[PDB]
């Protein structure tokens, strides 16, 4: 699995173990192992909500599996909490956009899960 | 819907009034609420287009629906024209890619829509 | 085709003119004409991968067809390898998700590739 996080949050107030606290977290929550996960935080944006300047995020997790309707709203509830109580944002100014990935159409080590 | 702009232009050719303008568009071309309407806009970047690093844009819109080949027309002309226009870029190097994404699949406000 | 390479790998250890070889190879690989290959790399990236901040990237490739079983396999040992070499980072920390476009959800030049 891979989670993106691109927020206007200043990189100074991205807490250092972020990436380590997403890793442990999106572990346990998908059942995936640590080993296969892979974040990405995109601190400084130029981006808006609602068309205001406001603490916002827009997120990605895409996944060989362990994706769908419930799962993603499990996950939602865990990944909005975090990141509204770590980066200081509404829940109502993150997005997270769900993708299921075919093993097919994700290369790693020269090769693709297929 | 999120709008998604990368762009090699300079931070200094994006208008502050941009990311408001594109909110008021994009709020026209879909009829949703400026509540849930993201953008995202991404300049400084390292890019080439046709292998030229001349001014260009690769851009993305996520919509749950008002997706697809007539309608994306209308979002093309409408969105490049004003990108190619604010920011100097030729309308022929920009890509808008379009992702119609199911309601399951977006989190937003500690849930999903669906 | 569009493809982008997120990474940890600061600025300057990214060599002058890898933008131009993607595009070459990018071309070569999918039979697309380079007039239509876009290229984004984004260095100095806060990731982890495994949970370590050593160096990795996170790549996508979208194209309207030239995406499937064996042609990602292809394009993975080509591309892995080739980051690898010159951005010195191990292939297996780097992801490549493919996405295979509709025509008709790609916009260009105030139009879409279907209308073109």
């Amino acid at each position: 699995p891979m989670f993106t996080v691109n927020t206007n949050v200043p990189r100074a107030s991205v807490p250092e173990g972020l990436l380590s606290e997403l890793t442990q977290q999106l572990a346990q929550a998908t059942g995936k192992p640590a080993q296969y996960i892979a974040v990405h935080v995109v601190p400084d944006q130029l981006m808006t909500f609602s068309g205001s300047s406001d603490p916002c995020a827009l997120c990605s997790l895409h996944s060989i599996g362990k994706i769908g309707g419930a799962q993603n709203r499990t996950y939602s509830k865990l990944l909005c909490g975090l990141l509204a109580d770590r980066l200081h944002i509404s829940p109502d100014r993150i997005y997270i956009n769900y993708y299921d990935m075919s093993a097919a159409n994700v290369g790693w080590n020269g090769s693709t899960f297929a």
